DNA sequence: TTGGTTAATAATATCTTAATT
DNA sequence: AATTAAGATATTATTAACCAA
């Protein structure tokens, strides 16, 4: 929800805040791309509002911020809204170009647009992530190897977590035909799990609970 | 890049499909919201196109639908009817962009191009690696690499979504016009050829495979 | 018995070439 | 350049023997 602003007009400047800040966004603001670009180089912006039209570098001021902070989206405003500043400010590597006098129903419902992310499938418990979507799995910022159905019985038990999942359980869930592969797999599956993690990396991930099965415990 | 058209006037639609085409986008018309929802059911669509008046079909349902289908698909919105409740409706049902009838197709493309580029920039640059899509070049320490066509569109869809992984039928929808014609191995042949002139001889690992989901970017490694 | 623990081996996937186009 | 065919090679999955309790 950071957004800052770029514009050398005190008045817009001030009004684009206040709107920005009535949405529920944390803002910053600038006259200038030189102080500017200092901000994107203190904390991440997620959007970067500023003026296509004092040093006239608009062009290469988006290649700066895409380059200093690549994540960031950068909108332009100009006043002058023919084709030909809208397709060079786009080409430029602008994300969206709005025009001014500012509509600022419309800006905000861009701005949002902009800054919609779709939701995912990760799960995030302390200081480890897995992704199912990347296959990925981290704890304390260090990739750990574990992949294929070891992969899907970690994340089926982290998605019932606090639950006892049963062999026959994650076998229908995890398994085509479960009926027939040997349920020994299951087994193989957890030591797999307790041996790229839970071992190497001191932590009780996966328990077993006599006679009624396994169940994601990690506090 | 894939581009569904959703549009019911006839002509416009094909007038869209051909400056598209003549783009270099791979592209599927459709005039209706099945019609849509079906191409968005069997391939995948880097970004549809549809108009916010269908025949028939709330235009926040489509928008609705194909997001959740497809999270990652772009949704960009046309209408001759572009008041500011219009838009801001579109964009709240979501929508990534809204454009006015009748199009300026020099606009819709500098448009349609930033949406697709997925944040990054018309020239992507990382570390001494530069892949202009724009001249099909690509230079590596200010050295030359000689790769093009389809590998080249491989590796430039999988630079942009970098350090993601992108299945081999994702490849073929956004590259080929039929991918259902040709093989999976095309895929695997592309990479081949893309290691082949850049991983090996310059001693990088660009393209890490992921067994059974695809192909992911990682040259920063 | 129940679970885990290893290890080999069968499956399955991906890659690499060479040819054809 | 583009596509495919086939084997080469890599990587999981499956299976079972084995151990401890």
């Amino acid at each position: 929800g950071r957004i800052l602003v770029i514009e050398d007009e005190i008045s817009l400047n001030k009004t684009i805040i206040d709107n920005l800040n009535e949405f529920g966004y944390q803002t910053d603001s600038s006259e200038n791309f030189k102080d500017g670009e200092y901000f994107i180089g203190i904390r991440h912006y997620d959007l970067v509002l500023a003026s296509w039209n004092p040093d006239g570098d608009g062009a290469e001021l988006v290649n700066t911020i895409k380059h200093k902070s690549p994540r960031t989206s950068v909108m332009i405003m100009s006043a002058k809204a023919d084709k030909d500043t809208e397709i060079k400010a786009l080409k430029a590597g602008a994300d969206d170009f709005v025009k001014k006098p500012l509509d600022f129903d419309i800006l905000l419902a861009r701005i949002e647009a902009r800054l919609r992310l779709g939701g995912t499938n990760v799960i995030k418990i302390e200081d480890l992530v897995i992704d199912p979507d990347e296959e990925k799995i981290t704890y304390k910022g260090q990739d750990i190897e574990l992949k294929g159905k070891p992969f899907e019985v970690l994340t089926h038990l982290a998605r019932h977590s606090d639950q006892i999942v049963s062999k026959e359980q994650l076998l229908d869930a995890i398994w085509e035909e479960p009926e027939l592969v040997t349920p020994n797999v299951i087994e193989v599956a957890i030591n797999q799990i307790r041996q790229k993690m839970d071992k190497p990396l001191n932590i009780s991930t996966i328990e077993t609970v006599r006679r009624r099965g396994y169940r994601f415990c990690f506090p």
